[PDB]
């Protein structure tokens, strides 16, 4: 009965953008050197084309996994669930700490969609899946379900998570870090997780810390064995320009 899926087709350039982005970013990266485009590519494509759009797993994601493996400093990770444009302007400044879109298997995927049919070789750029009103195995959800849980399974020492503080639920059991990142933590190797809740403006300077789904990502991750700190971060552009210039006279 399906005609048409309901989420946005595949990006147009798909392929030129993909490649062109790994080029660019093992330039920047001279530790990344020895990475070969052209095969980060065919691996990518060889994950979800000609393959029914929802039945990806994360295996048809190991040989490009395999590929684009990226050892990053585990002390200076930054976690962040739905507040995107600032956890990147953070890291563009703290330019030692990365988020999942500073590694190359990130940057090379952020913002873009795409997808494939089982019964061509073709990519679809009329539509593609949406995980909620289509299915959730779709090219784009295993993807970074995949690279996601890699990232927090490498973190160490202290965590860092940038959280929105004007959303009805700063922390959401429900998103990919309630439910794929912060249990993949490993005590082992992780001390703490400090959450930075954002404020937005509208809310007073309330203590968000104290909220209750604060309270509940602390019980989460009391029971890790990891210990959790908060702190409230009530001007993020002051914050931004005190990570620029830290000694500046309007930092706190």
């Amino acid at each position: 009965w399906r005609q048409q899926w309901s989420g946005p087709g595949t990006t147009k350039r798909f392929p030129e953008t993909v490649l062109a982005r790994c080029v660019k970013y093992t330039e920047i990266h001279p530790e990344m050197r020895h990475v070969d485009c052209q095969s980060v590519w065919d691996a990518f494509k060889g994950a979800f084309i000609s393959k029914h759009p929802c039945d990806i797993t994360e295996e048809d994601y190991q040989p490009l996994m395999k590929l684009g493996t990226q050892t990053v400093p585990c002390n200076k990770i930054l976690l962040w669930s739905r507040i995107k444009d600032l956890a990147h302007q953070f890291t563009q400044v703290q330019r030692d700490m990365f988020t999942l879109e500073d590694t190359l298997l990130g940057y090379l995927a952020d913002d873009l969609t795409w997808c494939g049919e089982f019964a061509t070789s073709k990519i679809n750029y009329q539509s593609c899946p949406d995980w909620r009103k289509d299915c959730s195995n779709n090219p784009v959800s295993v993807f970074w379900k995949t690279v996601s849980r890699r990232f927090a399974e490498a973190a160490c020492d202290v965590v860092h998570v940038m959280l929105d503080g004007s959303r009805s639920k700063i922390f959401d059991k429900d998103s990919t870090f309630g439910s794929v990142e912060v249990h993949n933590l490993q005590p082992e190797k992780v001390q703490t997780l400090e959450a930075w809740v954002i404020h937005g403006g509208r809310e007073d300077s309330r203590d968000l810390c104290q909220d209750p789904t604060i309270k509940e990502l602390e019980s989460i991750i009391s029971k890790r064995n990891i210990q959790f700190s908060c702190k409230n971060i009530y001007r993020p552009d002051k914050f931004l320009q005190c990570v620029k210039n830290p000694e500046d006279s309007s930092c706190t």
